[PDB]
């Protein structure tokens, strides 16, 4: 209740600079340190002077003790709140709750927040800037990231003593082409029904880039093509790329192209 | 409330034999029987000679009759209860109800069973022939029934007076083509390239047979085309059928046609 004279605890001037005070609280702790004085007077003396400390050592908090009694009440709390960090805060006098009080709050708790990404950005990974309600957050992704992996940023949750930790769990954002399932990706092949017959190669595409297929002679419908390592990446392993085969046909022809196809159309009536 | 006689109600004399309450029962059972005699006072008669016969054919049941009413040993109903199995109990009169009802059971139990059945035979309904526990049970069943359906075959239960109910839940069997959703059917048509290119006629299936599908020229794979009222039946309207276009090629060809499929492929590779 009656303000404590911090001054007379660590033995310095009422107008002592911030580095007297540093090297008197050396002196002083090194003598009623717990495993160099065992003494149960020492105890208190340690708290008194870790107290005397914690509120000297910042400029900011010292003012606020020193301009403290000619305003009776204690003073608004800063945005944020107090910090205390290294200093075990609940131990301290009545004083100190009082006078620092209304700015110390508890274990601040996590944020919990969703990170949608498309199946292009979880495959590359690496450097993204991510502003969740209330902060920006930059963090490093592995390459191959799945639904539900979780990015802690410590740190950086809800405010408190200590402030809490974000937690983003990744989202994943459905594909025009690619299917993802475990590690492996699934699309479809637009696979010319007179390249299918012969056996050629199409212009298929991967997350990378576009690729060169070889396709068999005579493949039919529902074909799939295993592309080795052409799927999502992994810690362990990297998953594969299957195409779907999808026979295609042309909706526009010259009138040379008729000829060829009615031919055909004609053999197909008579079987 | 008053004792009746049911030896006046079967005009047999007061100490008949079994066989001679049998008879009679017979004889004036087809006198009064609901379809060979319409008559409303029939109606009560009839219901009179079902109270007697059903008292009176038991010797257990007709020896409690019979010493019911004289100041002689009080006997409580046996252990097991009365067999009445095959008679509107409730519907008798009171005086029945009163020397009988102890030993009556309730309402019985309902026996609850799945009715597994394929599309076909969902589609079609009718009358079906079921076993569940022991007994075979006969059932009428609307056309384009579905999953989850409740059919409700009433008194066809457990053992009572009267019976329960036997409640069936369709359960639908997967099939080798179609698909349904709600009332519509789903199965994927197998089209002919060059049939596709330059239109033409498909043979397709139904639940009822075999249909021809006009194919458009030019309909590229994933087209799909509907057939009105080829779904589900059912009350206040009938589902339609979705065939899913899919582009087929030729597993074996002829030299000749080596030919034909060689120089499209080769205009592609081209282009």
């Amino acid at each position: 209740a009656a303000k404590k004279d911090y001054y007379a605890i660590l033995g310095v001037p009422r107008n002592a600079t911030q580095e007297e005070i540093k090297r008197a609280y050396k002196r002083l702790a090194r003598q009623y340190h717990p495993d160099v004085n065992k003494s149960p007077e020492a105890e208190e003396k340690f708290k008194e002077i870790n107290e005397a400390y914690a509120v000297m050592s910042d400029p900011e908090k010292r003012r606020i003790y020193d301009t403290y009694g000619t305003t009776e009440a204690p003073p608004p709390p800063p945005p944020g709140g107090y910090d205390f960090s290294g200093f075990d805060v609940e131990d301290f006098s009545e004083f100190f709750q009082e006078l620092f009080g209304p700015g110390l709050f508890g274990k601040g708790r996590d944020l919990r927040a969703e990170l949608p990404l498309t199946l292009e950005e979880a495959f590359h990974g690496g450097e993204r800037v991510v502003e969740v309600a209330g902060r920006r957050v930059s963090v490093r992704m592995p390459p191959g990231v799945r639904e539900g992996s979780v990015i802690r940023v410590p740190g950086m949750g809800g405010q408190g003593n200590p402030p809490g930790d974000l937690l983003l769990v990744v989202r994943m954002l459905p594909h025009p082409v690619f299917r993802l399932e475990g590690q492996d990706l699934y699309a479809t092949l637009d696979v010319p029904a007179p390249i299918a017959v012969v056996g050629g190669k199409v212009r298929a595409m991967t997350l990378e880039g576009p690729v060169e297929v070889a396709v068999p002679p005579r493949t039919q419908a529902g074909r799939k093509m295993r592309l080795k390592g052409g799927g999502f990446p992994g810690p362990a392993g990297r998953g594969d790329l299957y195409l779907e085969v999808r026979i295609t046909i042309p909706e526009r022809l010259t009138p040379e192209e008729e000829a060829l196809w009615k031919k055909l159309a004609e053999a197909y009536y008579a079987r």
